[PDB]
Parts: structure tokens; sequence; C-alpha cells
């Protein structure tokens, strides 16, 4: 297929994310290669190189086509593509589980592999529900979260998405009815924690778990909050006997400046979800971790088992590339790398603050955000970014980036420069 | 690097397996160290032994493991582009696969939504159905109807249409959506069943978005077969009462039952279809949900204006590329004759089991063979028995069953069936 043929097939037959068939104002761009921090895209019939400022939605932390990851995949492919995890185990699964148990917050000792973040969230909920049934308290059935959140697109995951402003707002009448605390503020305010506790207190006997994105809320608005709130959540959950679940599917593996965002508060949840960057952006894979206490209580219960088991559970190919990706991350001074990225984003985005349509500029590790006073029009933003050699994907009123960790300072500068120019265009027609 | 002994230690301490416990499983997982063609290399008492993958690693490995054409397709794509985000970009693997799938599926299915797993593809199908009727101004049409004995995955909406006993709804009382269940569909065709189905559906039509079933073969709910004419009746009933029809072909697709898709046995097209397990030839997790032009535009024209779903790894280039190769490999051979020979080999090999004391039925459909016993099959006994005979089997409940790779020779099918007969011989003593 030529690029024009791809476009024709795509228009006729392919659903894209959060889209319609045949009613999108701006058509998809054909991507034909990816290498390191760069994509080759087709524009007006010609190949152009642009920076993947989005890391392909958080995934490409080491860039595309990294030699260590490529070879880990081809090495595993030579030996064993996949076997069923029912009654069999294998080296990639064990090596990855060992790595994950070692580097996640203390106490997370068991690992359930699945194929996507949304499924890993459903597994986390299932763990929490089965835990309390194992305790003989089946009334502990509901989840609590704060507003502004996002946890995936399957129907249980949707139930803890922000109900008034979240992307799943139209489904509230058919979703499970969960408990929502107000939006968590950026700056630390003890009164917010006090109110959260008071609200949790009156629902405690029906709550299985609190589920939150720690430090950074992604798809709900790229909002940051003070890590001290996570400390308060841990304390509150401990005292009222409610499990604490951290969704680190976006925040994991160095992105926020710590290995996991939980680490900013030195807090360990009872259950944790990871994904997006787990395989370094090669393949779909996710994992749900829980404490030995949660596992044992589930295993000692009436069920005697966690009733979940995806067909491709612990896929050897995905696990092998994940092992290589994590080892690559840990074998380098990733902390210094991310601090340098954050400095580069901060310095590059600073002039956006003075722009007329810009309401806030904020950076947290290798995440840079320009918040605008109006929704960003992709028809204007997308060519403006491409003209400057950068692939950006704004959403709502946000021009934001999460670059690969391998980006040089010059590349971060090119990215922040494109972001600023997109923001400038927002405020001038 | 890990020895098989170290793998067992890590596994027992840190890894969840499908529908299992931590630290309480009677039969420890067996270490798999390689897979090629129809064969797995497993560790038994410290020794590596090659055994037949009679399960095709849960329906997935239809061309066997490490097939040169599929290995090649993967490595070829890996050199050009591992992954890019599907939000605003498209690519050749996604287009080639979409074009293939719309061409070979039942008539009328011309749009494709890619996701990462079967369970997610089922949730997408449900969401399509519900959003369809919202698009027609009938939001009351929000329940699903199915027959008993079904299985559709492990996420919470998927669980709601699983057989109440199979999916242990006992444990999940009003956690799950309450759906409408018709009685178990019989093996042989009885028009009275369809008439009763219709009468039940008629009572609920104003609140039903869709009927969802596995066509011809019910997999994880009991490996039961039913006459394809029932699907003809469902299509008619759904058309007359304005309820959508969804076929879940995640286990039945790509030739497994003797037709390219099980629906083709009845010559019926559903409004929405799910595929998954064998889509990638068993290399990587991938699934897809297809729908008609009517379904797609009714969704796209509705007030909501977009299908709000979009997995991070949607339409992953590596998974799509190996899928293209797998599908083309299937289509480029006389697959119909291959399956017929496989079916004949299963029939001949399993006939001996009919006369066994513990055996209540023996049945074959395409490349699927089942021995149904009168009591649970003991894994502690069955698994070394099969391994002694060079065959990996994974019995479930009272069923000794197989779905071998399409590449299995007559000699290999003889080996597989003889292991099945002997497992079925040990149960009844
Ligand atoms: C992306 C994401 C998910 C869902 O992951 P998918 O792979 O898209 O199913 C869940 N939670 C958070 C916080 C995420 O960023
Ligand atoms: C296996 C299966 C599913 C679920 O697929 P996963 O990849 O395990 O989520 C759904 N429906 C049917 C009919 C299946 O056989
Ligand atoms: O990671 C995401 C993201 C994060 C922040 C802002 C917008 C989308 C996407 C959320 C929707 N599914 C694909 C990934
Ligand atoms: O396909 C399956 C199956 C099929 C028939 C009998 C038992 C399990 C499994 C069902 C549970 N998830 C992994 C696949």
């Amino acid at each position: 297929l030529t690029p024009e043929q791809i476009i024709a097939v795509d228009g006729a037959h392919l659903w894209h994310p959060y889209s319609s068939i045949g009613r999108e104002a701006v058509s998809p761009v054909v991507a034909v290669a990816a290498h390191g921090a760069w994509l080759t895209l087709i524009r007006d019939g010609q190949p152009i190189e642009v920076l993947d400022a989005m890391s392909s939605w958080w995934t490409a932390i080491h860039g595309h086509g990294h030699p260590a990851l490529d070879q880990a995949l081809t090495t595993q492919l030579r030996v064993m593509n996949h076997v069923m995890f029912g009654g069999l185990t294998h080296e990639p699964a064990a090596r990855l589980a060992k790595l994950l148990v070692d580097i996640t917050p203390a106490g997370l000792d068991t690992v359930f592999f699945s194929d996507s973040g949304s499924v890993s969230v459903e597994v986390a909920a299932k763990m929490a529900l089965q835990y309390w049934r194992g305790r003989g308290l089946p009334g502990k059935r509901r989840l609590m979260t704060w507003r502004g959140g996002y946890h995936g697109d399957t129907f249980l995951a949707m139930s803890i998405c922000d109900p008034h402003g979240g992307m799943h707002s139209l489904w509230t009448d058919v979703l499970a009815a969960q408990v929502f605390a107000p939006q968590v503020p950026r700056d630390y305010d003890p009164a917010y924690s006090a109110a959260f506790e008071a609200q949790l207190a009156q629902h405690a006997g029906e709550l299985a778990a609190v589920v939150v994105e720690p430090v950074v809320q992604g798809a709900g608005g790229m909002r940051f909050h003070d890590p001290r709130y996570l400390h308060d959540l841990r304390d509150i959950c401990r005292r009222y006997e409610v499990l604490l679940i951290f969704d680190e599917i976006a925040t994991g593996f160095g992105r926020t400046g710590a290995l996991f965002a939980a680490d900013h508060a030195g807090v360990s949840p009872d259950i944790m979800c990871v994904g997006k960057a787990l395989t370094g952006g090669y393949l779909s894979l996710a994992a749900t971790l829980c404490t030995a206490d949660v596992a044992h209580t589930i295993s000692a219960g009436a069920a005697g088992a966690l009733m979940h088991g995806p067909t491709f559970m612990a896929n050897p190919l995905a696990c092998a590339v994940s092992v290589a990706s994590v080892e690559l991350l840990l074998g380098q001074d990733w902390r210094t790398r991310i601090t340098e990225l954050a400095a580069g984003l901060t310095a590059g985005l600073d002039t956006a603050r003075a722009l007329p349509a810009v309401t806030d500029v904020r950076v947290c590790g290798a995440i840079g955000v320009i918040e605008c006073d109006r929704p960003v029009d992709l028809a204007v933003a997308t060519p403006a970014a491409l003209d400057r050699g950068v692939w950006l994907r704004p959403f709502r009123n946000l021009v934001y980036a999460m670059p690969p960790y391998i980006c040089t300072p010059a590349e971060i500068t090119q990215i922040t420069s494109a972001m600023v120019e997109v923001a400038r265009l927002v405020g001038s027609l």
C-alpha cells in the first residue's frame, strides 16, 4: 500500500480513538517509520522527520527501535513466541515479576499480568472486591476516588472516570455508582484531606478501595497535586480499613521524576497498576501488583482463587521486551536524565506564560504542559507543530508533551519551541 | 538469567496464574523453555522434553509456534516501525489488516475497531450496541441477552453475559449487570427452542440493545456444540424485534470450526462481530470488533458523535503485521481440506473413548475434539499421564479436549487423541 492507498483504506474501514466514522474534521497522517525520538510521516506526498514529543502516548520512553529492546524481542522470538499461562510458567514472566516486585513501592509482592491498562484496573478492582469477600465483608463493594480522574475505557474503569467533565460522562446512568471527592487541589491544603476523610468515614462500610492516579492526573486534565496528599490517603485508608489502589499506568517508570509517582510521598498502596511504558512502547502489556496479605486473603477465601485469566496472560514476547526495557532504565542514571529533561522543559516553556491565551505552564519530571484559555483546535495546531518538525497531540485546552528520555537538549528545545508556537496560534484567531 | 528451579521459586512467590491462588495450588506450574511448530519444550523432573501443544496454547497457535513466515513478518516490521499512537496517525499494517478482515468476514461488516484483548473487544461491541440505540433515541435499550453456557471474557461487563455458574456469579451478586438469559441451547436443532427464545426476547425487546452469543461452539463455558440453524433463527428474531446481533468469534474464528468463521456455517451476518485469540497466529495479544455501515454511521450521527474508546496500544504495528501474515498464510493454502482432515483424525482417534465407563460424550467440530466425562478430571493425575505420552493437555472441569495446530500431521493427531483417551481412562478408575 502507498500512503494514498492507506488513507483510502483508513477512511473506509478503520475506527480511530474517540472518533467517528466519516465525520472527522482532520484526517489521520500516515506514519511510515519510527527511529529513536523521530517519526517519519507523509505530508503532501513527501516523507518528513518529526520528533515524537508524545512518546506515542507515554509508551516510547527509550525511543523507537532501541537496539537493546529490538534484540530482546528477536532473541525471545527465536526461542518461544508464546505459551499458555494455564499450568505453564516461563523465564520472561519470572524475570519480569522479580524485577517489578523489587522496584515498586515496598510490600507489593505479587504480580498479575494482563494485556492492557484498562484490564489491569478491572483486575485491581476484582482483587479489592474479592479481598473483602475473603474477609467476610461483601458489603465493601464500592470504590472511592477524587474528581479529575481517568482509569481506562472498559465499563468498571469508566465508573471512576470524572463523572462531570470526564470523557465517559455520557454513560453515568449505566455505570456502577461510585463515591467522588472534589477535585484534588495543586497546592497542599490540610482542609482537603480532612474533608476527604470525613466523606470516606461515612461510606467506609461499603467501600472496597480508594483508587487514584498519584501526583499526576493524565487524561482528565494533566493536573498535578502535592505528593503529601498521597501520605494523607495512605493514613486515612489504613485507619478506616479501606484498600488503597494507585493507578500508575501513565506515571510509572521514571516519568514524573521518581521511579514511580508513589515514591514522591514514600507511600506504598495495597494494589498498583502499571502499563503504558512497561514494554518501552513495543507491545501491549500491563500488570497489577498486590501485597502478600491481599493475595493470601483472596487465596484463603471461598473462591480460593482470583477469577481472572486473559488468553495472552504473561506473553513471553511482551515480557521479554519489558525486562530489557526496565533493565535499560535501571542500568543508567535515569534520575539525572529526567531532572535534565524537566529543566529543559521548564526553560523552554517559560515564555508561554506571557502569551495571551495561556493560563498556566507546569512541569513535573519529563512532562510539560501549557494550559490554554480555550480548547485547542487540532486543525490549526497539527500543521503548526508539523511545520516545526514536531508531532504534538493536544487535547481539550492542553498543549502538552512527554518526550522520550533519550531526547537531547536541542531536541527538547525544538519540542518546547513548537509547543509555544502552537500556544501562540491559539491566542491569535 | 534463571534456571528452571529459580523460575519455580520466583513463580511460586510472585506470579498469579489464571483463576489461581498464591501459594495454594495443588499442581505447580510446569516450566516451558521453548516452542516450535506443534511442539513445546517443557521441564519434567529437571529434564527438557518435547510435547505436542494439543491446546494450541488456548486456540492461538493455529500455524504452530515460530512459523518462519510469521517470524519474518514480525522482524520485518520491527526494523521499520515498532509502534506509533493511533490518535491522529495511521499506518500500513493497520490498513492491510482492516482490508483483510472486512474482506473475509461475513457480508456487511466493513468497519474495524482494534483493541488489545478479547474481553476488551467484547466491551467495545457492547458499547457500540448501546451507543447505537442512543443514536436512535432509544436509551432504554441497554440490556444484553444471551443463552446459558456462554463465555465472553473476564472484565466486568463481559462477566455479566457469561454463564452464571461458569463465571461464578455467586461471588458477584449485584456487582454485575443483570442481563437476560435464555436456557442452554441444545446440540440438536429443535424449533421449539427458538420459539421460546423469541417469546422471552419479545418481552424484553424495549430494554434490549443486543443479543450476544458464541456461534456454533461454546468454548470456556463447556465446549458445547449447537446446530448452526439456531443462528439463522437468532438473526431473524433480532431483525423482527429490532435488537442487534453480536457474534463473539474470538475462539471460533479463522477456520477453527471448519468454516472461516462459524457464522458461515449458517450463512448469517451479525450486526457486530468480535475476533481475537488466533488473529495474530498466537504471537501477540490483539483483537478486533467489526460492525456494519449502519451501526457505524448511526453511532457517528448520534448526539454523542463519537465512540469513546481508544486503547493506548490500539492497532499496534507489530501485532497487526504478524496478523496480516497469519491471515494471508491461512488464505493462501487449502485450509478447508486441512481442517476436514484434522476433524477426521480427531474423530478416528477419539472413538475408542466412547465405550469408557466415565465418558458421557465424544464430539468433534472442525479442528476441535472433546471427551466429556461424568466427573471432574483430576489435573494431578491427568497432566503427568499426558506428558508421559508426549502431549500437553489442559483439562477443565469434566472435559478432556483439544484444538490442535492446523499444521499437525496425521501421526501427531494420533498421538494427541491417544493421550486424550488414556486421560479419559484414568478418570474412571
Ligand atoms: C492509559 C491509561 C489507562 C488505560 O490503559 P489502556 O492501555 O488505554 O487500556 C488507565 N489508567 C491510566 C491512569 C492511564 O493513563
Ligand atoms: C477467550 C475468549 C474471550 C476473551 O479473550 P481474552 O483475550 O482472554 O480477554 C472472549 N470471548 C470468547 C468466546 C473467548 O473464547
Ligand atoms: O494517555 C492518554 C492521554 C493522556 C493525557 C492526555 C490525553 C490523553 C490517552 C488517553 C486515551 N487513551 C489513549 C491514551
Ligand atoms: O479458551 C479458554 C478455554 C476454552 C475451553 C475450556 C476452558 C478454557 C480459556 C478461558 C479462560 N481464559 C483463557 C482461555
